[PDB]
């Protein structure tokens, strides 16, 4: 490590710790960019220079690491935890926690080497017999083929191409990420990222608001699946048992917006898949970041700034680069470089994906003047939600209108309803897949789940939360947890389950701080200068207090909390409840053993 | 509540509390009679009449427990936790924990008429073709002796679908009394109390790190037997990558594989170490098996059976037409005098080992009936189901068995020991899964983990996970595959089997030491050692007086479950079955999890 980056000396007290975290926040910024630079080079153009320069990156971002989180333990370890200033005992924590940097020289680059091996493989495997990648020609075949077999033979073809070489390497990478974060005094990893939520009954508490939610879920579910059994019949659909995963009009059955046109109730009524219309119009990738933009300034939150316009990537290349096309957003820790990196694609969800990227951009613009340490959500899932918060008032009726992509619809039951249930498959529906991927993932790192069973419990969680089977026998060859980005990415998932229930708290909150009266899924803050202050202080704590503190200062509470979620969905919670009681049908899928056949010759 | 039996008043200090204690052990144990005789009458003969006589003696339990529970939690429950006696603080600790007492009268009326109605459904469900099978011995004998994939597939779905499928409703009813009433005790559900019993903070995770000692013995001695299993019944019924069939392990739960021996025996030239078919061939009978097994006892100098066991025990399926519990259990009637053993004996060698199991339970009994009745029971519940096991460990050696005249021939030699420690392997090793599964299943409905949409789901998916076996037909949860098992719906833990399958090679190991015994551990006999007896002895009569851990510690020398002794005993077979499963070429687990057998093509015709 250069000298200048190494640590100098400071006295053992905690006004020697304040100048020790400043100093450590300096040579941070330096080693933060050169580790984000490189991965951004080797993310937006895959090959094996590109992972040999990252490698080396992470090396230098964990030889400081290990260097001022030993000095933090030589001189403050009996004395930080009793330190009088809040944020920097915050700071110091965060500090002595090595994590990989606790390896040996060689695990850090049989670790670091992993990473790189795993992400290439998920982002660069196809499916041929030609050959098609996941974005953009497998995601739009899951999204818009009806056709059993078509949508059999991508969904098989995906997961084994990408699973089934990634378990090895997922193997060494668990073993090692373990090794690391025990000499933190973690039990395992998935502690360390519990830890980030400084509750000490996350677990209960997730389990206490799934507990109110899975009624929503399971009365969408058989909703969902009776329509699908009137598509593809009784040899495809057990009204009974679990759905097929393939079905639900995405590769993982995480999201069911792209069902929408199979399950409208009204579909004589004005279609709020506004995605023709975006077609028609000619909207490409720059147009629907401009549109999110203005939404945020709209609030008087910040522009992008010319850095995000001329470094980003917004649309996939043509060049046949190969790129890992996971839309993600980035911050440079230099208060300079801000970018997007998305494969985008001109639809309605890749509008509200671009909405949720843009939310990641905020926070970084709104907290860059903050020490590196404190440069982050008041928890990750508070990350999450910043632009899922505005996509929920761009989605409404009245706001596409506003926007040129609707003609004004009609304010009657069959459209409030037809609008509640196109949100409900976009939210609802992930629920259970946004709580149940970091079960998995928590029971691969505290061994409850080994090798020999990573395919069972995925799919044993997948059955219990989801309702959905595979539609092809699977066995533990197979490693269908992989065939998910986040996996082999090491992204963690929790977030997202605290995201989709956080988002609808903002939006209750910052609908009353705009003086909104009228029903809570109707409320638009654009250009509510107002709402935008309430958030505008969220995004600029970045990490400083606790999330508590934070949420209870713009909510009024000091938890998570579903019933701002079930407000939201009222109408269509009961609307559905009252369809499959007429229809007589049992929520959920109590032949829990079932799989549908095959397709006829198949793969023929 | 009769006069004579309710509390009268004592002092608010400890010096009371000592008083308070010994006054409610005073009546507590007349109360205890009459439940127990209750129990009695119903389950040697269930009626409607005898269940409702039951029901009231519960209910009278349950005032007691009241009236008592009470009196402890209004004179001590601020002090009690403080007290300096740790005997006391037991007590006190145990009487003003109400269990059911804690539910109001309708709720205690609900709660006892579930579990009559449970047991009765249990022990009564039949398997009907006019002409209907019961468990004990019809199915048993089916699952014991047929190599019919299709008629083992009628026993076992006929069985699981006549006892479970009746049994869910009410099991969901009891559930949630169960909980209601512990949690008024402080206990976060019912499975929180039944692990309290083992006074270790670190209960769940001792378990899971002893498992995983042991779990690679089971992973070879299944695949070897699956092995086994594929020979006789070819590529389409077993999957060498797959999960058993459920149904073809030689027991209706999988959980005992000693009877396909015959398919597995390694070396069949060696004296054949089943000897059912000599115990049958010499016209053995119950009376027989439990003489021999009084005698075993005597023999190390403990107590002989007294003359009310002879008289009062039922030791045969009675043939009045009039129904049974046929599950084998023993009796303590609370009087130090009246001890019996209720067991549907029928003439097999594992029956044998069962008769020393239950004799097991009554020699803890006759040991420390002079104790208060509140500490009559075992260290903990482990080592209550150890005792008798730990006998039979030197019974169903080859040297015993000939000295008892079952086993003309012996011999000692590298292939005899295997065929001897894998034979155990199928009794011990197979059923140590099963043994630790139960109970994880039962706490995560007890916890809400498990609602009963998920019952069965559940139960499948750790049947799977530990046992390696799967379903022969399919299931839904309509099915209640999990109250087919005796112990779910009689309302009896599980998990005190899996600790006493690893205890008894502990006491084994200490008994042989004692004995004098320097030869391999799987080869002792304590028979006869009146050294080995008085050091069973000590444990026996300390009752629940002392701290398990204390316990064991005086006789083994560990404070602590070690699976080292288990491990040593079978140690050659351990290395015999790695050594032909790599041979073979055997994959080992069941990577092919979603695996289910194809239908026999004229089923059920
Ligand atoms: C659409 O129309 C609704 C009213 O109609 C409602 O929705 C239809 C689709 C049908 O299902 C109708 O049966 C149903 O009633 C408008 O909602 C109403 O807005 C007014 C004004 O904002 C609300 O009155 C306010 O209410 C609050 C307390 O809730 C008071 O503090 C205020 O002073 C004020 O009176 C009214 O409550 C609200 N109704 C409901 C059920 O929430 C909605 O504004 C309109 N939206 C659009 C975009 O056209
Ligand atoms: C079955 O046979 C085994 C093995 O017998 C041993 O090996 C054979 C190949 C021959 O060489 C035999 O002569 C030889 O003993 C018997 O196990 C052995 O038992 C003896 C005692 O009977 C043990 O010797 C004692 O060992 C202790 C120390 O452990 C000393 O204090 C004693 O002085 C004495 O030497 C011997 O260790 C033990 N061997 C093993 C490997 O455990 C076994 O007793 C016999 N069983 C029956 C039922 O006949
Ligand atoms: C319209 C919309 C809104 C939100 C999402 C979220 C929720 C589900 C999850 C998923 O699609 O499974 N999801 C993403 O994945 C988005 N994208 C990232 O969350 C990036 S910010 C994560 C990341 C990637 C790489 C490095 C660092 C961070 C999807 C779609
Ligand atoms: C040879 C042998 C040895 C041990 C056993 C044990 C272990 C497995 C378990 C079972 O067979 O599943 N098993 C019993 O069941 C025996 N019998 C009871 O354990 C009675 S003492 C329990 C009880 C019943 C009713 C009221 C109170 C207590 C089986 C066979
Ligand atoms: C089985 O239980 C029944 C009661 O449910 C017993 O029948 C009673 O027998 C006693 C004598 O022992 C008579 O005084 C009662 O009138 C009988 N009652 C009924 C309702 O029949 C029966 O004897 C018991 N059988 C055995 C073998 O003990
Ligand atoms: C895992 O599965 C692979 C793919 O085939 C699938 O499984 C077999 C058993 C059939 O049911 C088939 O229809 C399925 O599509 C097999 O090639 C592979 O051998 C299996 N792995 C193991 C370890 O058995
Ligand atoms: C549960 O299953 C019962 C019968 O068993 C199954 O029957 C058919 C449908 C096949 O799946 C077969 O292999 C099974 O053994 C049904 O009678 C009952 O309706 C099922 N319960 C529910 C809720 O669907
Ligand atoms: C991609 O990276 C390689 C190094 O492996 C470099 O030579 C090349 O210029 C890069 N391509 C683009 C388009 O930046
Ligand atoms: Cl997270
Ligand atoms: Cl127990
Ligand atoms: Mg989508
Ligand atoms: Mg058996
Ligand atoms: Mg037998
Ligand atoms: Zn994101
Ligand atoms: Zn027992």
């Amino acid at each position: 490590l250069d000298p200048g980056l190494q640590p100098g000396q400071f006295s053992a007290d905690e006004a020697g710790a304040q100048l020790f975290a400043q100093s450590y926040q300096s040579s941070a910024e330096q080693v933060l960019f050169q580790s984000v630079a490189a991965s951004w080079a080797h993310d937006t153009n895959i090959t094996a220079e590109n992972a040999r320069r990252q490698e080396e990156a992470a090396l230098l971002s964990q030889e400081f690491a290990e260097a001022w989180g030993q000095k933090a333990k030589e001189l403050y370890e009996p004395i930080w935890q009793q330190f009088t200033d809040p944020q920097l005992r915050r700071i110091i924590g965060a500090v002595r926690t090595l994590g990989s940097a606790n390896l040996p020289l060689a695990k850090r680059q049989q670790y670091n080497a992993l990473l790189s091996q795993m992400s290439r493989i998920y982002s660069t495997a196809k499916v041929c017999l030609t050959c098609w990648s996941l974005d953009p020609d497998l995601t739009n075949i899951l999204a818009s083929s009806r056709s059993y077999a078509m949508l059999l033979f991508a969904w098989e073809g995906w997961h084994n191409a990408a699973g089934i070489p990634l378990k090895p390497l997922y193997e060494d990478f668990t073993a090692l990420s373990n090794e690391a974060y025990k000499q933190d005094g973690f039990t395992d990893t998935g502690a360390y990222w519990r830890s980030w939520y400084n509750s000490p009954t996350f677990e209960d508490d997730l389990e206490h608001l799934y507990q109110q939610l899975e009624p929503l879920y399971l009365n969408l579910h058989a909703f969902v699946r009776r329509a699908l059994h009137r598509r593809y019949g009784d040899r495809y659909i057990n009204l009974r048992g679990p759905i097929p995963a393939h079905l639900l009009g995405d590769m993982w059955a995480q999201s069911w917006e792209n069902i929408y046109d199979m399950v409208v109730p009204f579909p004589d009524k004005p279609n709020l898949d506004v995605t023709s219309t975006m077609l028609q119009q000619g909207w490409q990738a720059t147009h629907m970041f401009r549109v999110a933009e203005e939404f945020f300034t709209s609030l008087e939150l910040s522009p992008m700034p010319p850095e995000f316009w001329e470094g980003s990537m917004l649309e996939k290349p043509a060049d046949g680069r190969e790129v890992v096309c996971h839309a993600s957003a980035w911050d440079f820790y230099n208060r300079k470089d801000f970018r997007i990196k998305q494969c985008t694609r001109v639809t309605m969800d890749q509008l509200s994906t671009v909405h949720h990227e843009m939310g990641h951009i905020q926070y970084y613009l709104q907290y860059k003047d903050l020490p590196v340490s404190l440069r982050r959500g008041a928890n990750p899932g508070f990350h999450e939600a910043i632009g899922d918060v505005l996509a929920l008032s761009v989605s409404t009726p009245e706001h596409l209108h506003k926007i040129g992509l609707l003609d004004r619809v009609t304010n009657d039951t069959e459209s409030d309803i037809n609008y509640l249930l196109k949100m409900a498959l976009e939210k609802i529906a992930f629920l259970p897949f946004g709580y149940l991927v970091d079960q998995w993932r928590w029971g691969v790192f505290s061994g409850r789940t080994p090798p020999s069973r990573y395919n069972f419990d995925w799919w044993y969680l997948r059955t219990k939360y989801q309702g959905i089977c595979p539609p092809v026998t699977r066995n533990e060859t197979h490693f269908d947890a992989g065939a998910k980005f986040h996996v082999p990415n090491v992204t963690p998932y929790i977030r997202y389950f605290v995201s989709f229930v956080l988002q609808f708290q903002f939006h209750e909150a910052l609908c009353k701080e705009a003086g909104y009266e009228g029903p809570l899924h109707q409320c638009d803050i654009y250009r509510s200068t107002k709402a935008g202050a309430k958030l505008r202080k969220v995004l600029r704590a970045g990490s400083s207090r606790p999330w508590q503190e934070v949420l209870k200062d713009m909510v009024g509470l000091d938890a998570l909390d579903a019933q701002p979620l079930l407000k939201y969905f009222q109408l269509v919670t009961q609307w559905l409840q009252e369809q499959n009681q007429q229809n007589g049908e049992v929520l959920g899928w109590p032949e829990y053993q079932w799989h549908p056949p095959l397709p006829d010759n198949y793969p023929e």
